[PDB]
């Protein structure tokens, strides 16, 4: 009676995947086993960045739990070691760290640092995005339903997507998108909000995995900084080497953010987030606020984060993701060329997707067919999902220990699944 | 070079206790060891509710880490088991749960549920309180420095304290305090905010461990509910049996909150928080919001929380805290009677304090002497701290495994420490 018992305690609205919620009882690496003993390839979960049940992570956490686990008002070496290891993954002026317990807490603090620093309130976000679940983040949310109306201090941008657009038309797309940014900024200024931040997921995953014209992000940053604002890269989806080509998603662009936020993978499942920032921004915020987060930077959270970084580094996972990503993209392009139910190939590294469309010549988004594919792939023993404003972009985002053998299983099942659709 | 290295990464403002920061490298139960090998009694930390390095909590976390640790979009028994165990500690209409990763995330979500439900924004809080570190909580914060001005939607209340007041004057204190509440409410209504919530820590610990006249909390609840608002009991300090006499601090008062928040001890250090509420409030919020917290309710966090409740129940810690609390209170009263540097004895269960005052007959708060006593207690091998708007209320709040042998060591050193003052 597990579903009933859940509904009587945490309630029926807390989301569950699939028509029939799956009960997953164990995992190992990329493999998950449900309560009936069926085994699935995990094509979806990024939180277990270094695999389900990774024993190096388990051991590091357990050993620290046998030692001591206190807040950061007493000195302790584990937090300092972890901060050093994490900050060694950043360049330029990104050289200080605030630890938190979630991605929402990180984005909440980043927006607060920015609001205080800039003396402005205005927020630029995409028109189909999600950055967390606090009050301030609800007021800026466009990609999921919330009761709060969109804040008067918010402008939502239509982030440009070159996918399937003729290469001759990109310059007009870029020029128009940037004029839209100018208009947003001028609007926020006229209203008295000014510009505090541009906040974005570098993969634009919730948006449908957009491929941007070169110069868009750089152009936004320039305009935002001319308005006295800051740039925040939300790395919850693109971070920790997920893209292959760089540790952080913002590296796909010619931009250095003042603020970088993170959560998901960082502790393999342990509740940890962070805000990485400049010396000037951390120092200022600390002079103005007696800021403290009780659980942040505790030794056990730090042990978990350290073990994740150590494991990624020892197993060369980021470089592996880059090579495997390229292979997967070539296969997906073959799939797209031949399937009338596939539009464009999207993403990078081990965050990959395809938009699912009607085969009747309309190229219309086909959410229903997308659902069919998600459910059929589950039947075939692979967990995937979807994103995007039309609910038609398959989203594949496995643990970063997913290798070539796993990719061939997933892609072969995807092909067969596509071949089973009608018309 | 540990201090320097910390300052180069997480910076020099992140707070540290004591003139000379202590490096604590290990602990066991109520005992901590610093990098020089000096051993201290923990009289201060409530996060390790069931003791430093508790092996049942460590084992429950590890076994689940070796099993699976996914978000709640897949069914998993651990979260359901935990939710059942936690909700079994609540009566009346408190029968649903939202899990979070901290006490701030819980209070943030509680305010949000209340704002949406009530259609109001006004907040009543104490005038020297701290409920967390988000933007919305910064705007209501009175007991610590933040850059955000106190919100136009906030009214700060002087919570009444009967400590040292003649009994004959308590009813007048109560009456005036409640008129102050009426005035706050009418101001919020005139200004168009209305009343969304009254939010409080039942021990009023940050405020200096106030002893309230009976009927104040009941009276606030009545007035807030007549204005269409809700009551939130923040249990981060008073929860999980700390008070001895009840699982939750709000049980000290004749009040059933609509919202109860928690954090700190819940997972012995593991990052967990919660909002406990009614079926109607959870249902309404879920209909109106696609609310999801990625780490909340993961199997490992639920394993941790379960191990804490199981251990507390198995070792009878709440009932022990009630009996030991009575003994400590008697000892502290003997100490207060004898020392001209001690005013009132405060708190309940294993949250206890004393105000430290000048001995010159003025009874003026003495923050400098309080700091001397904290530093001297540290030299003698006991960790304590202080709270209150005058920074003069010693705060003792040990792991809930602290027993009588520990209380005698602490209280003996405190006596000797008080005897050393001018
Ligand atoms: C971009 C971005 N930024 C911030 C957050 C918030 O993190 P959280 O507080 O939930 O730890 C998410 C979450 N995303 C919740 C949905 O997770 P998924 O379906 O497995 O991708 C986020 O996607
Ligand atoms: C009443 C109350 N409500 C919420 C919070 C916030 O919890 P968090 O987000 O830091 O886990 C605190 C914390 N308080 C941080 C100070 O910790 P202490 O000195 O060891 O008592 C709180 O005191
Ligand atoms: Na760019
Ligand atoms: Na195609
Ligand atoms: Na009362």
């Amino acid at each position: 009676d597990l579903l009933a018992r859940r509904y009587a305690t945490i309630g029926p609205h807390s989301p569950l995947f699939y028509r029939q919620p799956l009960e997953l009882v164990s995992g190992s690496g990329v493999w998950l086993t449900d309560a009936q003993g069926k085994v699935y390839l995990d094509g979806y979960n990024n939180v277990p960045h270094v695999g389900h049940a990774n024993p190096a992570v388990a051991d590091a956490i357990y050993q620290q739990l046998l030692t001591v686990n206190l807040h950061t008002r007493y000195l302790n070496s584990r937090v300092v070691e972890y901060a050093e290891a994490l900050l060694s993954k950043f360049d330029g002026a990104l050289e200080r760290l605030f630890l938190t317990n979630s991605g929402s807490e990180a984005n909440e603090l980043a927006l607060r640092i920015a609001r205080q620093h800039t003396g402005n309130t205005g927020v630029l976000v995409s028109d189909f995005s999600y950055h967390g679940n606090t009050t301030s983040l609800a007021e800026i949310t466009t990609g999921l339903t919330v009761h709060e109306p969109l804040g008067a201090h918010v402008r939502a941008l239509r982030i440009p997507d070159v996918s399937g657009i003729a290469e001759v038309d990109v310059p007009v797309l870029l020029e128009q998108s940037l004029a839209d940014v100018d208009a947003a900024i001028a609007s926020l200024q006229a209203a008295g909000h000014g510009v505090s931040v541009f906040l974005f997921d570098p993969l634009f995953s919730t948006e449908g995995l957009l491929q941007l014209p070169s110069g868009y992000i750089e152009g936004v940053a320039t305009r935002v900084r001319a308005a006295g604002g800051l740039v925040i890269s939300d790395e919850v989806q693109s971070g920790f080497g997920r893209t292959g080509s760089g540790m952080w998603g913002y590296q796909m662009f010619n931009v250095e953010p003042e603020l970088v936020t993170m959560g998901k993978p960082m502790g393999n499942g342990h509740p940890i987030g962070a805000v990485v920032t400049t010396a000037e921004l951390l120092d200022e915020f600390g002079r103005h606020n007696m800021f403290f987060n009780t659980f942040a930077g505790n030794p056990v959270s730090s042990a978990a984060g350290l073990a994740v970084l150590r494991y990624m580094d020892q197993e060369d996972l980021m470089a592996k993701a880059d090579q495997l990503g390229k292979y997967i993209r070539k296969r997906l392009e073959n799939i797209a060329q031949r399937s009338g139910n596939v539009g464009s190939v999207r993403g990078r590294g081990l965050f990959f997707g395809i938009d699912i469309i009607e085969s009747d010549g309309s190229r219309n988004p086909a959410p229903a067919l997308t659902k069919i594919l998600i459910e059929d792939m589950r039947e075939r023993g692979v967990l995937i999902s979807r994103v995007g404003p039309h609910d038609n972009v398959l989203k594949m985002r496995p643990p970063l220990v997913f290798g070539r053998e796993h990719a061939d299983i997933l892609l072969g099942q995807l092909e067969l699944s596509l071949a089973s659709l009608p018309q």
